[PDB]
């Protein structure tokens, strides 16, 4: 067990085996989205997907595109990935 | 008065007052930023511009590209606005 190679690291605060397991419900349902209601609530269902595993309230965004984070510090989980170039940024914003 | 017209609000939760004065600082030196030793420290003049404006930690997220966000409860000020096409997102993160 490791992360598929479909799947790109940005940035982990996670165990491997939550990076897993966010990898595999998201790389099935993600790529059939392409405009605006279909990510809308492709967002809503991974952020839906969270909060059942995880625990707390979680914010998931996905970014078509490339961007630029000021570094500060970061309190609960967050997992940054890129999969068929298109990244996805998920925190936990509450436990 | 009002914000300029080349930024276009996407959203906020903040007083004009405020938002003019993020818009009154960005948009001279945010234009000319490209490459990514530009806009990784551009980013990071921007977040030390708020929290020494508007208190608190903030965190900057500049974006090239589309993107979509899981709604959920946002206890800080925060500004989201495009200028020239290239997003602007910004957070306080505590105060």
């Amino acid at each position: 067990p490791s992360l598929p190679p479909e799947i790109i690291v940005i940035s982990a605060n996670m165990s491997l085996e939550d990076q897993i397991k966010i990898a595999r419900e998201t790389i099935p349902i993600a790529p059939g989205a392409q405009t605006s209601e279909e990510l809308g609530r492709l967002t809503e269902n991974l952020k839906s997907f969270a909060d059942k595993t995880f625990g707390g309230c979680w914010q998931v965004m996905v970014v078509d595109g490339s961007y630029w984070i000021t570094q500060t510090f970061v309190p609960n989980m967050s997992f940054q990935f890129e999969l068929y170039n298109r990244a996805y940024l998920f925190w936990q914003t509450s436990e």
